């Protein structure tokens, strides 16, 4: 239960925050417009970028004397044409992640050979 | 109401599947490990990518949704070092795509100064 | 009955907006400050530019409105020494707009012999 | 309360004006036709411009000796095809205008995230 | 009384202000962050700008009565480590500002052999 | 409460002052004079600059439990024409101080649209 307040930052595209509690926890989100146009027609492209991270010292079995620390992280990237419609690309990944989550730091990948979208 | 069946294609350790009714819309899952060595000391680094696309026909001037078909996409990736705990990195993912999922093909940039998580 | 979102963009010092229900239409506004030097004397001039534009769907054979986009768009400029009056000017400037208002689609020119003011 | 009187000028497509009072205060209307053509099929494109003038003395705070004088300017323009309809982003672009209008000689632009639109 | 509008800048990192009676007297906001790394720990520098100016005429006696413009202004500056305590040199700082603020306009300066602090 | 005692310096346009429970914060007020010739008058210009610093140790984790040391500071500068008045300012300024204070150490910063003065 926290709340990640928005950072002091120099680009206006990009917001970044940081976690109250842990300033060293950040996240920022990006949004881009694109045109690709064919002939006279021209759409836009909406393009998302968040990105959670926090740093993570390297050495489990230290005695965690500021060990050199590695960024872990997890981000999600979005693009479509203005107006479409992201649920079901949506509701699809969210239910491939949920088979990942678990084991996103084990190094094992199961063999699923199908994934159930509810 | 759907499940993706994993496609006729040649495992890579990269899972590739359609959905069953729409095979147009496609997901790919893979796994990677990377080793990072600082000095004596190297680790493993899991690296985590879910890819959920499908085509979206161009608005158009027709009646009939005929024109170019753009991809759409919603992307996730992840990398920690082996046995790391993204819990909160997640958790503060999770919240800030909850605040932008509505906006993700808005072509407008909503200014929020902070993010509660949890 | 519609209000000009300003669109995530990179603020230049110009400001892009779109319209909320037809993020086609769109409008920019910019301010720019010059110094003319005459002699030992310099003055500052302000210079506002306003733009309005919508794309026009080439009035073409098909029932269906398909056909190339020409941009329609209607542009105001103003320059003038810093803390001059342009009441009369812009006075002016709005009667005869007035005027050619109907006309600005026309291809005919009504010769008129004067423009009455205030 | 006055009156734009037609002057006397050389081109044909311009029509110049000056105020009764003030000849050095002026006015000048101008269309102009274009053709753009896509395969077969040919389109017109009306252009009008309207430039309202007047000099204005550069030093305020001097006797008023006749110094240099720099002309403090309003325009308008118009491109659009053939029996298109300006009448939406006029409404815009006159609802900009009533924004800046006020302080169109001040250097200062305030920031507006939103134009409403009557 | 009166308020600091925002005026339209193009960087985000400061945000500029200008009077509502006077837009010629302005106030900017500036914080930025530096990383400062010893060894494998990096720690946070935050630094905050504030200027308020506004410009002020010499009058000089002349044959043509206009004299040069030259600004008057006011700075704070701030920078310390993250999570640091300014509450005392704030304090200090602000005593000092209560002998000099009087005589900020006047040349004067005697010597003070000390300064008491609330 | 106490005492900024004044510290031996060779210079004496800036005069240092030292608090009497810690030595280690420190207080520096300097004013200087500038001439600025418009033609055949010269006119004052009074600067003042007012430090108030005291060093902060970032702890970091080590074998040999020593950190750095890096300054915390607080400053103010002014700079006008003599007999100028900087009252207006001084309140601006001090307004937006009062905004940032709480938050002169934790690197967050939220969009302000107003500033409101006394």
């Amino acid at each position: 239960a926290y709340k990640l307040i928005k950072m002091a930052g120099g680009n206006s595209a990009i917001q970044t925050y940081a976690r109250e509690d842990k300033t060293t926890q950040t996240l920022s989100t990006q949004k881009t417009i694109s045109v690709l146009r064919n002939g006279s027609t021209s759409t836009r492209i909406i393009k998302v970028h968040i990105n959670s991270t926090a740093p993570v010292t390297i050495n489990t079995c230290d005695p965690t004397k500021c060990g050199p620390t590695v960024p872990m992280g997890v981000s999600f990237k979005s693009s479509m044409p203005e107006d479409a419609d992201p649920a079901e690309v949506l509701k699809a990944a969210k239910a491939a992640l949920a088979l990942f989550e678990a084991n996103l730091n084990s190094a094992f990948n199961k063999n699923v050979d199908e994934i159930s979208v509810a």
